[PDB]
């Protein structure tokens, strides 16, 4: 009866709840014969050192093969991964992170042990891709935050944009903590297109519809193209009526992404017991400067791993760990109510019957 | 030929140059001719998702042995190496501290690849302990911030106190970053002991220095012993006349360190390359999952390594991560003026010809002890 240890960091005492069953309920799923599944965890911290300090003093400790990073979705939480991804990074254990959709995480370096359910914010730029076109809108303005996140989404809007009739035309970034994005918006607001995408925090998206609006680019022929967050918090508050935002189905639902995780973790963790010639984890943190040497091995066939009949629908993994084929719901902003006249999947935008406003209130696509 | 490149995330344009004149002044003072030192360097990012960045795509890239982090000496950017020490830390490479003091580097299994040329917040323990031996304070209150930072000080203090007949009369901690500390300030005060010994941020620290004039806490019987930050920026405007606080001897010193450091990673990578099976350090970040073998030989060739004459004293780290083992400075408010009172070496501490005017204008030494 080999036991395997699996941890997480999550949000509250209910939630370690939900996820002890979870885990010892798909453990029934898959057979307790061979291997048994066990759960161990802690309560998130938000003093990135208390909770750099708590995956070695009450996770690797305990001898863990994986774990599981959530977190409140708020904005000045999305952050709280980045010490367990750094920590347990340092012995290759891989994490599985399940509400942050902060972009930093799918880098090319710094998060090599990290892996995550949901996809970072710079993918809300597939969605864009398709809307283009499914709207013949083909030259776009683009605002992005000129911090990592921001240049993440146009990094890749405009690498989907090469090879294609529709061209990015002109590309206009703002500081990340600034009032006063008027002499920025007032250089896009004498320019040729009128379909404005932005890339902003919650606040910035709320300063520049402010500043906007101020300017007289709130209606009429306008579009206004942003993704979920640019239509959150005060985002909301002082968006122009008519935008298009969109929002991850499931995005903010943690008890769903508990289960999938351990539904992956459970599912490759038997993969992994098969190859036979693996090595045990550590349970070190106190001068062990080794990692272990199935690490990487573990999260390969971690993010290689496919696992439909999720309570997400339908979970695999990216090219470097992030979630493929996740449904966001398009929203718009009509008599300052949040209405579905839209839905991602995978790919391809499938509008439903009810009818978009557009900026200004003169229904019918503008150009 | 064989070059050895070594990386460092420094303060200024000028300071970089700094370094890399200091790498090209320890090849002209070593053998250079089987190994020869090479200098790549980037400026420090106050943003730490950039520098984390930088030390993948600047430094790690370049094949680095070992980083060198250095920045501003403000209170707000004391965290900059964290990115840094977790970024280089995945392969193993060891950083090297210069000028951050924060005491969560020394922990056990936190930063196993971090080095500094300059001893932690909570080390002052070592001093005060010594500020009690002479001036006999055997009875103290002492208040440290209940962060990770104020508990590192006081966990030190009382190791030190437990293997001698005392221990804190009492210890208090307050939320770091509070307003209000009226309360705890209150029961305090009707305490025995008159030796209040503090560990707190340099904000925190004007936060209980007014609290704590205004309960009247300031005059005559009262010994104030702080140390470095308790004395540095707000506080000190706020701090009552009399207090002693410390100041580690070229701590805000880039260039000096900045040598020293160049000096003991040169010192020790020519003992490196001195044996057998020893392999090159990574090449690049991207899609690089493995460590390099001899990262950890490498770092205990540096934390063992000694050195004479470096500008800084005698640079040494001890074994619990790495911590020099050198000089501070007892200072002593007076007319609103931190003057120097005394000097601690690496082990006593040894008063100076100057005057020493305790809290409340008091000429003579208090005991504490209610007086
Ligand atoms: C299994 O998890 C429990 C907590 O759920 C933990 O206390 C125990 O140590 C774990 N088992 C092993 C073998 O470590
Ligand atoms: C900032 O805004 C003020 C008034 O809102 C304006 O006078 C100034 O030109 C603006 N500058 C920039 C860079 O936005
Ligand atoms: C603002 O400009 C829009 C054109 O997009 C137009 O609908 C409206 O008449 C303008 N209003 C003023 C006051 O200039
Ligand atoms: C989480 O998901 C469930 C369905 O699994 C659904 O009732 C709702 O969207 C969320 N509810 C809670 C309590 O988290
Ligand atoms: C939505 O995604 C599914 C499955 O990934 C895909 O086959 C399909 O093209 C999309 N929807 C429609 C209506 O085609
Ligand atoms: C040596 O350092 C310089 C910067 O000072 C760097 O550009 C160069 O590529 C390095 N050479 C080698 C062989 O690593
Ligand atoms: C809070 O502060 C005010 C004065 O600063 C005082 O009236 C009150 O007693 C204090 N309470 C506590 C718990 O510090
Ligand atoms: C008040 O303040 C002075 C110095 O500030 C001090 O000497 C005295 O003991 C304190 N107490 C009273 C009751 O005056
Ligand atoms: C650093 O030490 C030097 C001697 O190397 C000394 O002259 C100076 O006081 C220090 N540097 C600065 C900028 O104060
Ligand atoms: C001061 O300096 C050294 C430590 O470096 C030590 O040998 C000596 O005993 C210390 N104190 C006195 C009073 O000499
Ligand atoms: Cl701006
Ligand atoms: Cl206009
Ligand atoms: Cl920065
Ligand atoms: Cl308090
Ligand atoms: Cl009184
Ligand atoms: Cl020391």
């Amino acid at each position: 009866p080999k036991i395997v240890n699996i941890g997480a960091v999550l949000s509250t005492r209910k939630h370690e709840q939900m996820f002890r069953e979870a885990v010892n309920q798909a453990n029934k799923r898959h057979g307790s014969w061979k291997i048994q599944l066990n759960a161990t965890s802690v309560t998130h911290k938000p003093n990135a050192i208390q909770m750099a300090l708590s995956v070695c003093e009450d996770l690797i400790s305990s001898q863990v093969y994986a774990i599981l990073v959530s977190h409140p979705p708020t904005p000045n939480d999305h952050f709280t991964p980045t010490p367990v991804s750094y920590t347990a990074g340092f012995y290759r254990i891989p994490v599985l992170g399940l509400t942050t959709r902060m972009s930093i995480y799918s880098d090319k370096s710094i998060h090599l042990s990290f892996l995550r359910t949901v996809p970072p914010y710079s993918h809300q730029s597939s969605v864009w891709f398709e809307m283009m076109r499914v709207y013949n809108w083909n030259h776009i303005i683009l605002l992005v935050s000129d911090d990592h996140e921001g240049r993440a989404a146009q990094k890749r809007l405009e690498t989907l944009l090469e090879e294609r009739e529709s061209k990015a035309e002109k590309v206009l970034q703002f500081d990340p903590g600034t009032k006063n994005v008027t002499a920025l918006l007032m250089e896009a607001r004498e320019l040729e297109a009128r379909v404005i995408i932005l890339s902003a925090s919650e606040d910035d998206a709320a300063t520049v519809y402010r500043a906007a609006a101020m300017l007289n680019m709130t209606g009429s022929g306008y579009v206004w193209l942003v993704g979920e967050r640019e239509i959150s918090g005060n985002a909301l508050r002082y968006a122009p009526d008519g935008i298009i935002g969109l929002q991850l189905i499931n995005g903010k639902n943690e008890s769903a992404h508990i289960s999938d995780a351990v539904g992956v973790v459970a599912q490759a963790v038997h993969e992994l017991l098969e190859k036979e010639n693996i090595t045990d984890p550590p349970r070190g943190c106190v001068g062990n400067t080794n990692i272990w040497k199935t690490g990487p091995l573990f999260k390969r066939v971690l993010m290689s791993s496919k696992y439909a009949d999720g309570v997400t629908g339908r979970v695999e993994f990216n090219e470097d760990g992030d979630r493929k084929f996740a449904n966001y719901s398009i929203m718009n902003l009509q008599n300052r109510k949040l209405v579905q006249v839209g839905i991602y999947n995978g790919t391809h935008v499938i509008p439903n019957d009810r009818k978009i406003i557009w900026p200004g209130g003169e229904t019918e696509k503008p150009r």
